[PDB]
């Protein structure tokens, strides 16, 4: 019955080498980007906003307030926006899955675009909270699109981004409070998990819905691995535990350990130093 030899990282790895493990879905959150300097989340973000004199601290990420007073959001973005965008070991572990024909999807809660920087393409990605990768004019008759290079220079230069056709405000394609999740999230979830062979859940405690409910959409036999600072969301320990495995610690170290067990570690670390060097050159 059990598709896993044993509820360990080793059994996951062995399963990953069986003929039956063809289709892998990654579900990732803020914990896969912390080691890249991206924040988030009781990290204190809403605790430092007095200088923006907001009606309430969360207004800085609320769509209706943003459309009226975009300047706090874009000043906050400049302040928090990292000096470089270098994907983590964990990001490049997921690119190996893509490169070996194992990645069905990466569903991500993150907006930092590191999955794309690491080499995942749009077909590979479900950006459940949207992304800074692209931005759009907020006027419904226009919706002119702007790339990250454009939005980045506007934020760094402290120039409120305005549309070059109609002068309306231009917003990054991230999901603000008051906005709905992208259609791509709900459409892809309808069938992606009907026949997935493994769920890899990394850097999320599965406290956020409807993203957390994705893990219950897989077949009951599909093994599920959690790489996270804390156990949550799965049956690791009861008398009925049969398919869920928890590795507790930082996402990067967990991916390195999984890589070693598959014989992927050399290939992975060689991808990291290489890609990080290209980024420093730019
Ligand atoms: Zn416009």
């Amino acid at each position: 019955e059990r598709l896993l030899d044993e509820l360990t990282l080793e059994g996951v790895a062995r399963y990953m080498q069986s003929e039956r493990c063809r289709r892998v879905i990654c579900l990732v959150g803020a914990g896969i980007s912390t080691s890249a300097g991206i924040p988030d989340p009781s990290t204190g973000l809403y605790d430092n906003l007095e200088k923006y004199h907001l009606p309430y601290p969360e207004a800085i990420f609320e769509i209706s307030y943003f459309k009226k007073h975009p300047e706090p959001f874009f000043a906050l973005a400049k302040e928090l926006y990292p000096g470089q965008f270098k994907p983590t070991i964990c990001h490049y572990f997921m690119r190996l899955l893509k490169d070996k024909g194992l990645l069905l999807r990466c569903y991500t809660q993150n907006i930092d675009t590191l999955e794309r920087i690491a080499g995942l393409e749009q077909e590979d990605l479900v950006e459940a909270h949207g992304t800074f990768y692209t931005s759009h004019c907020v006027s419904a008759s226009c919706r002119h699109e702007y790339p990250l290079s454009w939005m980045k220079e506007k934020i760094f230069s402290e120039v409120t981004p305005k549309c070059e056709d109609c002068q309306s405000l231009v917003k990054p394609d991230i999901v603000f409070f008051g906005e709905s999740l992208p259609a791509r999230f709900f459409s892809c979830m309808q069938s992606d998990f009907l026949k997935v062979d493994l769920l890899l859940v990394m850097g999320t405690s599965l406290q956020v819905q409807p993203f957390a409910s994705l893990i219950s959409k897989a077949p009951l036999s599909t093994p599920r691995l959690l790489i996270n600072k804390e156990k949550a969301g799965m049956d690791f320990d009861s008398k009925k535990a049969y398919r869920d495995v928890a590795w507790l610690g930082e996402c990067d170290q967990g991916c390195l350990a999984l890589a070693e067990l598959l014989g992927w570690k050399k290939e992975l670390e060689d991808l990291v130093r290489r890609e990080h060097a290209s980024i420093d050159a730019q």
